[PDB]
């Protein structure tokens, strides 16, 4: 047996990869990270599959469940939302699996910044304007500061609490300017999707009625309309 | 009709999204950007499709071709490798299309950095180590090697094998000579090649150079 870590993508069931879909279809055990993974993907699980919601489970119980599948020789479709390379929390699971010598592989998914850019119809890189993209969130490691990032002029993709938005704006404005385009996306790709396009000066006044805490913000001239 | 911009992913045909494959299957015209789009995806094109490699074509030639499909009322699958949000040249094309009131949408794909990290079995963001990832290539004013390196973020750098020396020398001061690094050629392709090492030992470890370009991933979070 093998544990197959799978990037489920941003939310829409048709934005999983073909490989990921095939793997869900052929595993008798499926461990999935709660309602961030659309239940429509669970329809691909073969009959016979036991389906396990890891979201309210502890790290220890997740590993015990994988261990009992491993003892039974049963493959696992381990679904995380988005892509596995960023903010999946796959690493701590991998470290626990290497300590038990349970085999695993990784199938990449669509990251939410890509899904966000697609909904906006935007190429983030624009010759002359920006050729780089920085992915980050708001204890951050030593040199990982908004100012350090803002100095580059790169397109920024920041995962954040709406509660700290005011600080984010203050730190970016000296670098990018009052009038710099920014776009906020909530629940990218879900039926529920909301998209606000604004400027740094006008972002806070352009959040209307939307009460959700976490969002993704994209900042740069290449986000102009 | 619509022009459907589709992220083909890193190379393997099964790394396209469900939606992308379905869109290729439904478009009587397919404009694909070079042989970085796998043959196996082209086999999803419908019977009698007009299939055209856009890679040697100028922007005007690509737009003319699109206009021709628009006049016939024929959907276009515009396939680019990776994801369209980065280094796709979609932006210029979208501008020309808005000019002509030709409708389009965008389907995201899997970018190469994700594919490369996957074959390494790496989460790049690990608590207390790295919470940022910089996607760059070897340029606008502030986008220098030094300005990115001074942050300590994980770096995903699409580069020419020939400047690899120079890139390494500019990263050592910020990342340390023993900092983990990996080179990936042709991520997800049947012939993909990977070398994992350290900044100081990468060059002795290299071996066969499958292509003149490659993607390097730099940071402690690679192996830790």
């Amino acid at each position: 047996m093998t544990v197959h870590f799978i990037g489920a993508g941003p939310g829409a069931a048709d934005l999983i990869t073909i490989r990921g879909r095939d793997l869900i279809a052929s595993c008798p055990v499926c461990l999935y990270a709660g309602s961030l993974v659309p239940e429509a993907l669970l329809a691909h699980c073969p009959p016979g599959a036991k389906i396990v919601n890891t979201a309210p489970m502890s790290l220890d119980a997740i590993i015990d469940t994988i261990a009992e599948a491993h003892a039974a020789g049963q493959d696992v479709a381990r679904l995380h939302s988005g892509d596995l390379s960023i903010w999946s929390a796959m690493g701590e699971q991998l470290r626990r699996l290497r300590a038990l010598n349970i085999p695993y592989d990784v199938t990449p998914g669509v990251p939410s910044f890509a899904a966000a850019a697609a909904t906006l119809g935007a190429e983030l890189t624009l010759p002359g304007v920006a050729q780089s993209v920085i992915l980050t969130r708001t204890a951050m490691p030593a040199g990982e500061t908004l100012e350090n990032f803002a100095r580059t002029g790169a397109v920024l993709a920041i995962h954040l609490s709406v509660h700290v938005l005011d600080e984010v704006v203050q730190k970016l404005v000296p670098h990018y300017g009052e009038d710099c385009p920014v776009a906020i996306v909530w629940r990218a790709s879900w039926p529920d999707q909301r998209v606000v396009r604004a400027t740094l000066a006008t972002l806070q006044t352009s959040l209307g009625a939307e009460l959700e805490r976490t969002a993704l913000i994209l900042v740069g001239r290449s986000l102009a309309t």
